[PDB]
């Protein structure tokens, strides 16, 4: 019964002179303070975001779990590492040594700590073979942006991507990144606020419009960050929609709600009542507890919502452990 | 009684009427030979397949008495804003179309209310409209976000809606539909996506620079659908404002205790997003609206409040008595 938080980042220790032998404004490094407890991640000479130890301090994080009451934390890259703009082989080999620093991490004390790999998702062949390989070398999984550039989730090469994913078994949870808005959404984190839930919206309906589960077998173990984004509160709409507008149903043969047995949402959605609908539309064993630890908006208190929720004690249970025991097949 | 608060007309122009507005931009409706179905056209390509209860208040009256619908506030499809064009010629497009809509409540205005379109593009020609259309008969205005291409926030639209506020002219937000870029190509995903994010995005933008605090509180104005994604959303609007400090910086109150400032509709076509709905807007701001006539209005129009589990007083207040008051309604 290890309570497990399935939703969180990392980022490793890679120097600013590292960082430059890829690309010297793009690729993310990361700046310590000189007391060790602060730091940025860094891009070219620009700060890019300040961080704390948790995010590349793996004994600083378990103190941090122990005081949280969280057994098993699954963790993974950063968005900002994901290099999907990249020259292929150089993003290929990107991921490769992130895998890598991802692997050392979780090292520290891989009964606690695991990890899932990034992929060059931009080359389809590249990315198969990372997958596979992060995966034989502990990875318990994958974490994908939900978008390349104008491409979305039914795009061909991300459904192959997501098939190959199925065939290995190997689950993959998607993140909601490089927000749509272009340059009216700036200010007061609009683009975290609206455009992210939008996006991961986007990315479901997406699979479901197209009919992308009518070809992804059923294997495939799929979770959507952030509660899904605003999927759940407007299904009722899209469903309304396939109803009645022919060009909604054309490649989508079931209404669209009856495909949230093919998925899964982390339970990130900071209150009570879209926590209670979020498992009413998507049933109990579909959504896994996830914090976002440990950037500053990932509930301070991990679990604290589900366990202050109405839902029912064995709802409870499997949103807290036995959802994401069995989604990553940890034991 | 029943009030339904957002519908939607649309006139009986022709071509040569809207082609000395313009040929390729200027939309008008085309009945052909068999007049009960129609189409509204822009050049000479169909725009939309429409409907008989679009245009036609006779042929709605009929369909209002078959749903329970008493009084139905109706207003200018999409399509006949016109945002795009020279700010004096929209000026006279938005008159006609006014009184378009009042010749069409002149069937039983008693029954049939308008709200009416501004030329937004120029502030000064939108507030001189909305007076003048008011003064004629509407009981309001429905605006969009947008300007056919605009930039979603500025001191434009909030001084347009002080005008409004200072006038008692009531307001109802459409949203723009172009957030996606190029992507959401197919299956409507600019109406099931882009749509709901930017009527939050509108709420949010009001709320996130301090317009509620420079905007009288007698100001009524009215997000459509629900007010997008903006309900179940705001719980993470809060906690970003609660530990993020560029999200305080223009706003000095906690998102959601702005909830009291504007009003939603109660188009959200689903029995847990309605009771989520009512839950943060409170039952003296949510109002029914069903997008009557389109084929992605609700069926059965109060259907989903009048099967829903809310309170009597609450259930009366969305069905009829928030909508009275909004717009000023016997
Ligand atoms: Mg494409
Ligand atoms: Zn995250
Ligand atoms: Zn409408």
């Amino acid at each position: 019964k290890p309570r497990i938080d399935m939703h969180s980042h990392f980022f490793p220790r890679i120097s600013e002179q590292e960082a430059a032998k890829f690309d010297a404004n793009h690729a993310p490094w990361l700046q310590v303070s000189a007391k060790g407890d602060t730091g940025s991640i860094m891009m070219g000479k620009n700060n890019f975001r300040p961080v704390y130890q948790a995010l590349w301090d793996p004994a600083f994080r378990i103190e941090e779990m122990d005081a949280q009451g969280v057994d098993v934390q699954v963790t993974c890259a950063t968005p900002v590492m994901f290099g999907y703009t990249w020259e292929a082989n150089k993003a290929a080999q990107w991921a490769e040594r992130m895998n890598d620093f991802a692997l050392e991490f979780a090292a520290h004390n891989p009964q606690r700590i695991k990890v899932l790999a990034q992929v060059p998702l931009q080359d389809l062949d590249l990315a198969c073979k990372e997958a596979s390989r992060a995966v034989a070398a502990g990875h318990l999984g994958i974490q994908i942006g939900n978008h390349l550039g104008d491409k979305d989730l039914d795009d061909a090469t991300l459904e192959a991507f997501l098939t190959h994913c199925a065939n290995e078994d190997i689950p993959i949870l998607v993140h909601p990144w490089d927000m749509m808005g272009g340059q009216r959404m700036k200010k007061w984190m609009l683009p975290w606020l609206v455009a992210m839930p939008a996006e991961t919206q986007l990315a479901i309906l997406s699979l479901i419009l197209s009919g992308a589960f009518e070809r992804i077998p059923k294997s495939l173990k799929i979770c959507f960050g952030h509660g899904g984004g605003s999927f759940a509160f407007l299904l009722g709409r899209v469903d309304n929609a396939w109803r009645h507008r022919d060009i909604v149903r054309e490649d989508c043969p079931r209404p669209p709600s009856e495909y949230v047995d093919r998925f899964f949402v982390d339970s990130a959605v900071f209150n009570p009542g879209a926590l209670e609908l979020l498992v009413s539309v998507m049933g109990e064993d579909r959504v896994m507890l996830g914090s976002d630890y440990p950037f500053p908006l990932g509930e301070q208190k991990i679990g604290g919502l589900v366990l202050s929720s109405n839902l029912g004690e064995s709802a409870k249970d499997k949103i807290i452990s036995g959802n994401a025991s069995k989604f990553f097949n940890i034991n």
